[PDB]
């Protein structure tokens, strides 16, 4: 639970501006290290139980700032930015099947560590593409895994914005198991495949209602390979007990990566977005219209 003095940080982005939970690029002066700094209202000593977690697919803890009123947590800075920004940029056109498999495996692995391998079991509860970042070598790192337990206050702002990623039982404050993260993972995989914002332009409460009451799920284009479509359907089951664990997902991904037919089918799908984008847009028009 290393303490980093506020005076040992050179901020690139003014740390005054954002709400609690905002993250700033900074330099850790005495270490000559680029870092991320998440601004917090306060942090409890108990948070030290998570300071020992370490895995190549979760963001690496560096230290804590403990000088009132300045509180924060310091981590590694992933040089390529957030997964959400990448997906929704034209840069995502570069992605082929190998890219997607590697990144899908990255997230799955990090979530398996949190669920099963860490000294303290962690259910994320807020997994989404905005909470994944891309390190300089392309390794994906999961962020905010301790938010739900140690700084839940940071999760309030655009809770509505997050509804597309939230399992029905989380939206309803029903009993929650580790598989709530499998549901969210399914949405992240859908984003990588379609490179679209889930339920784009839809009111969050409307999303939440459709997901919970009508069993609505994100549109899977008909030309999406069946192995991927099936994985998404498993992640998205209403009955949380029937969703796969991350151990099971990893095994599914390994099976898919041995399928010699898949790369051509998937790459043809990925590069065909001009063809199937209308399928997603049609569902959105329909849901918006039916709301009217
Ligand atoms: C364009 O944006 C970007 N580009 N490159 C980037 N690299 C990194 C980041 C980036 C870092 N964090 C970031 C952060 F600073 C502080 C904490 C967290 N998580 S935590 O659960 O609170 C947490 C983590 C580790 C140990 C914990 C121990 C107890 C409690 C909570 C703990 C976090 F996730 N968030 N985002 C954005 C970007």
């Amino acid at each position: 639970f290393v303490q980093i003095k506020f005076d040992d940080l050179q901020f690139f982005e003014n740390c005054g501006g954002g709400s609690f939970g905002s993250v700033y690029r900074a330099k850790w002066i005495s270490q000559d290290k680029e870092v991320a700094v998440k601004k917090l209202l306060k942090i409890e000593k108990e948070a030290e139980i998570l300071s020992v977690l370490s895995h190549r697919n979760i963001i690496q803890f560096y230290g804590v700032i403990l000088e009132p009123p300045n509180y924060g947590i310091v981590t590694e800075y992933a040089s390529l930015g957030s997964l959400y920004d990448y997906i929704n940029s034209n840069r995502s056109e570069e992605m082929d099947m190998d890219h997607i498999m590697t990144w899908a495996t990255d997230v799955a692995k990090g979530m398996h560590y949190l669920h099963m391998e860490a000294p303290v079991k962690v259910i994320h509860r807020d997994l989404k593409s905005r909470n994944v970042v891309i390190a300089a070598d392309g390794v994906l790192k999961i962020c905010d895994f301790g938010a739900s337990r140690f700084h839940n206050h940071t999760t309030h702002m655009s809770l509505v914005g997050t509804f597309p990623w939230m399992a029905p039982e989380v939206i309803q404050s029903l009993p929650v198991s580790e598989t709530c993260d499998t549901y969210s993972y399914g949405v992240v995989l859908w984003e990588m495949l379609t490179r679209e914002v889930p339920f784009k332009g839809l009111e969050g409460l409307q999303v939440a209602w459709l997901v919970v009451e009508k069993n609505e799920r994100l549109t899977i284009p008909s030309s999406c390979p069946r192995s991927f479509a099936e994985l998404l359907h498993q992640c998205w089951e209403a009955d949380a007990k029937k969703r796969p664990s991350f151990k099971q997902i990893i095994s599914i991904l390994e099976s898919m990566s041995n399928d010699t037919s898949l790369p051509d089918k998937c790459n043809s799908f990925l590069h065909n977005k001009a063809e199937w984008r209308c399928e997603i847009e049609a569902t959105l028009e329909r849901l918006k219209k039916l709301e009217r």
